[PDB]
């Protein structure tokens, strides 16, 4: 097709939850569109000093009202949001996802995606990735990773609390699977009720290209396969890989997609 000149502000919003996709749906966005999308690996690898500006809008997060209509205060944290995600295109991932329904408002030209999978490989994935249970000696790896990126507890509180503010409840038992399992279900479910059905599409985990590109109104990229980057199994790899080097920059050739 023609090439067109696009507007860089944000044009896709990706209600996902981690360990969906993300990760290549983020990937698959840029090569589209040629700016960056917004994605947890945005805040590690490039925008650490914004981990706090994203707990601060998580905290003062109550203040939101829903709109229709728009409140003076949804304002004030609205235009925070909007500064946040200058110069990006799309989002996706923590902690992005659960402002979902405010994104919406701030962006009306932008459309929704929802990436969904099985829920037990899901569970699956976020335990070995995101969020291991306390007891597992593998929580320990992925902390010593983390010292080596510049990660702390201020990014385990990020983490932690955009989950929280994605399901909605503070009470989060993370250790227990059967309340994570449900908390997805209802997750998922409420998106696809909340979001007007010409303004969604929901994509199961490795669709692939064709829906994403019909629903955008663009080309399929020539020659280029749908993304498929961060794998628990390549996750295991990286913290393996910082623990014994020290560095990131010592091994970031080793992951040309992924980082
Ligand atoms: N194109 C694709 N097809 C199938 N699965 C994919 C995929 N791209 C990523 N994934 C899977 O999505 C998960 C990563 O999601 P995110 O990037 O949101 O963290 C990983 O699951 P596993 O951990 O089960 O391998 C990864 O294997
Ligand atoms: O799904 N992830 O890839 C993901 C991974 C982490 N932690 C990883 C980051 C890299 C160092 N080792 C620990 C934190 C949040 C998410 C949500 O995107």
């Amino acid at each position: 097709g023609a090439m067109i000149e696009s507007s860089t502000t944000i044009q896709v919003i990706s209600a996902g939850l981690p360990r969906t996709g993300t990760k290549s749906l983020k990937n698959a966005l840029e090569i589209i569109y040629h700016k960056p999308c917004y994605h947890m690996f945005e805040i590690i690898f490039n925008k650490q000093s914004d981990i706090i500006k994203w707990q601060n809008l998580i905290h003062d997060s109550h203040m939101i009202t829903t709109p229709p209509p728009l409140t003076t205060k949804t304002i004030a944290i609205y235009d925070k949001l909007k500064e946040l995600l200058d110069g990006y295109i799309a989002t996706t991932d923590l902690p992005t996802c659960g402002f979902y329904k405010d994104l919406m408002n701030i962006y009306p030209n932008a459309k929704v995606l929802l990436t969904i999978r099985d829920k037990y490989d899901w569970l699956h994935s976020l335990r070995k990735v995101v969020l291991p249970k306390s007891n597992d000696p593998w929580k320990l790896k992925i902390e010593e990773g983390d010292k080596v990126l510049g990660l702390n507890s201020d990014f385990y509180k990020l983490t932690e609390d955009s989950l929280k503010f994605a399901f909605q409840k503070d009470d989060l038992n993370f250790d227990d699977d059967q309340v994570l399992l449900e908390c997805y279900d209802e997750y998922n479910r409420l998106v696809q009720e909340t979001v007007p059905s010409d303004r969604l599409l929901v994509l199961r985990l490795g669709d692939g290209w064709e829906p994403l590109c019909k629903f955008l109104n663009v080309e399929i990229p020539n020659g280029i396969d749908y993304p498929c980057v961060n794998s628990h199994h390549q996750m295991t790899q990286l913290t393996e890989q910082l623990i014994k080097y020290k560095s990131l920059d010592a091994i970031i050739h080793m992951f040309p997609d992924l980082i």
